[PDB]
């Protein structure tokens, strides 16, 4: 099923995703590794989270339990602090939301939201092989 709205055509996401912009969402309470994580978005027909506005980044959170820090579509592979996203938008010319004092450490290769007081809710690089929530996205079906 889907829940389909007006574009002033048609945007229409799963029936059980959030929508917002041109994106639907979910948000996984299953907690898994980071490449599990995108192999579970994957076999949904999305990708890990892509912060493209920090307007995208306010709704998201309004979805996430404080409690809980959950993986986004941002990796460093080589360890060498070169972020990449995981549709291969371009890491220098985005939003950065890093909490005060991240990333700090090159064996945390992958990112993940948190909230941390005072601060809030900010970005977290993590070990890959820890089990977290996870975000996915995939682009609105148009109709
Ligand atoms: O873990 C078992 C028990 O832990 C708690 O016990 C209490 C705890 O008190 C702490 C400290 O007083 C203090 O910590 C601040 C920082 O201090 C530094 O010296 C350093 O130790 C930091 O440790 C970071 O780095 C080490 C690397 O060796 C990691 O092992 C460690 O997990 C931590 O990394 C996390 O935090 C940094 C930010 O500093 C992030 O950048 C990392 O990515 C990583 O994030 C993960 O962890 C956080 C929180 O754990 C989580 O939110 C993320 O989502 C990631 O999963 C150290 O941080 O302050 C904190 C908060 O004010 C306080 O909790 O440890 C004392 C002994 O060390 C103990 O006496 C306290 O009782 C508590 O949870 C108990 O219930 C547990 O049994
Ligand atoms: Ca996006
Ligand atoms: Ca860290
Ligand atoms: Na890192």
């Amino acid at each position: 099923a889907l829940t389909c709205f007006s574009e002033g055509a048609w945007g229409c996401c799963p029936a059980s995703w959030k929508s917002f912009g041109s994106s639907c969402y979910f948000i996984s309470s299953e907690e898994k590794v980071w490449s599990k994580s995108e192999q579970n978005c994957v076999e949904m027909g999305a990708h890990l989270v892509v912060f493209n506005t920090e307007a995208e980044q306010n709704f998201i959170v309004q979805q996430l339990n404080e409690s809980f820090s959950y993986f986004l579509g941002l990796s460093d592979p080589q360890g060498n602090n070169n972020w990449q996203w995981i549709d291969k938008t371009p890491y220098e010319k985005n939003v950065r939301f890093w909490h005060l004092g991240e990333p700090n450490h090159s064996a945390e290769q992958c990112a993940s939201i948190v909230f941390w007081k005072p601060t809030g809710w900010g970005w977290n690089d993590v070990i890959c092989e820890t089990r977290r929530n996870s975000i996915c996205e995939m682009n609105k079906i148009y109709l």
